Parts: C-alpha cells; sequence; structure tokens
C-alpha cells in the first residue's frame, strides 16, 4: 500500500532520487514530507530555486508525527540510532515511485504544475 507525498527539494535531491528510485537520506537523516501532498503545505518555507516534487512511497515507511506532516526516518537519523540501540531493525530509505515535478519557487513566488 502506497501513499502520495510532496516535498520541496533542490535539484540534486531530485536527480538522485530519480536515478536511484529511492528517497534520499537528508542531511539530518530525517526527510519531512507533505501528507497528503500539497504544494502549499510548505511552499512558504521553501527556498528560492527549489522544486516541489510529488512521489509514491510505501505507507508503512511514514512515521507518526502528531503534526500535519509526515516523516521518513533514515539509518543515520537520531531516531535510527535510537532504534539500533534498542535492538530494533535499522530504518531503511524506501522506494519512491511516480516521481513528478509539480511546482517551482522562483523569486519568492510559488508556481504550480
Ligand atoms: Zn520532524
Ligand atoms: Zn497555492
Ligand atoms: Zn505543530
Ligand atoms: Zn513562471
Ligand atoms: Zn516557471
Amino acid at each position: 500500500s502506497t501513499a502520495t507525498v510532496g516535498r520541496w527539494m533542490g535539484p540534486a535531491e531530485y536527480q538522485q532520487m530519480l536515478d536511484t528510485g529511492t528517497v534520499v537520506q537528508s542531511s539530518t537523516g530525517t526527510t519531512h514530507v507533505a501528507y497528503p501532498a500539497d504544494i502549499d503545505a510548505f511552499g512558504k518555507q521553501a527556498k528560492n530555486g527549489a522544486m516541489y516534487v510529488e512521489f509514491d512511497v510505501p505507507e508503512k515507511s511514514l512515521v507518526p508525527t502528531n503534526e500535519g506532516w509526515a516523516k521518513i526516518v533514515g539509518p543515520d537519523s537520531i531516531e535510527g540510532r535510537l532504534a539500533k540501540r534498542k535492538g530494533l531493525p535499522v530504518p531503511e530509505m524506501p522506494t519512491a515511485e511516480n516521481i513528478t515535478v509539480r511546482g517551482e519557487k522562483i523569486n519568492g513566488e510559488v508556481e504550480a504544475k
């Protein structure tokens, strides 16, 4: 079972994700996403030159946040490091399918599709 999510990212993340077919582990090891996907969810916080990209991941890979967004946890995140110490399985970056560019942020303004 899969869920469509949305994320604002740099082109380098976009390309790596496309090439590997897998979600890229972020600089903190934690990848925040808009669920359900919405360009407007984090469009304000997004940096100029960023791309809004929607993609499909297994629903099971989405970790509960008690907030209006979802997150994907990687092996080197603090959550992953805690999991290993507790003898839990190492979190793994899930597959990402139907990767589609749905927006861009140019000169402080958000454009859809
Ligand atoms: Zn978070
Ligand atoms: Zn809008
Ligand atoms: Zn909050
Ligand atoms: Zn334009
Ligand atoms: Zn444009």
